[PDB]
């Protein structure tokens, strides 16, 4: 009974969390698992600030009200070679990553590991926070407030 978390650097706060590096949340998750993380789905003016400082993925994810992927680069294969707040328009489908905001997080970017997931709640779950860098945090625990999610 486990699930992993990758998650990125945090830029003016913003960061990607995946769930077991599959696109696999959906948006009711999304909401618990940054609460898990005393974080909020980010707004779009929170994202584009993010992006501003360096913040881009090639992963679709939720924030507040759309589902996007923030883009610096060009690139072919994420977000069809757009640059910015890319919105996802058209999708058949329910499930992504998700973006998630902390406010105490530092201003600008923040390639530090992330080391806690501090508003998890009592749970059977092994959860794994994993690092880009490899760098791992596990705890028993469970974030999840929604049936339909489990
Ligand atoms: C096109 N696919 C991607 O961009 C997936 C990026 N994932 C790849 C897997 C992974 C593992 C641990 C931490 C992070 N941030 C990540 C990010």
């Amino acid at each position: 009974n486990q699930i992993d978390l990758n998650v990125t650097c945090r830029y003016a706060g913003v960061f990607h969390v995946e769930k077991n590096g599959r696109y696999s949340i959906s948006r009711t998750e999304a909401a618990d698992l940054c609460q898990a993380f005393n974080s909020t789905l980010p707004t779009m003016d929170q994202m584009k600030l993010a992006l501003s400082k360096g913040f881009e993925t090639c992963r679709y994810g939720f924030i507040e009200g759309n589902v996007v992927i923030p883009r610096i680069h060009p690139n072919a294969i994420c977000a069809a070679n757009h640059t910015g707040v890319y919105i996802l328009v058209t999708s058949n489908t329910s499930h992504y990553d998700t973006y998630c905001f902390n406010a105490s997080a530092p201003p600008e970017e923040d390639c530090t590991s992330v080391t806690d997931l501090p508003n998890s709640f009592d749970g059977p779950v092994t959860i794994t926070i994993v690092n880009r860098d490899g760098t791992r945090y596990s705890k028993k625990g469970e974030y999840r407030t929604h049936q339909e999610d489990i």
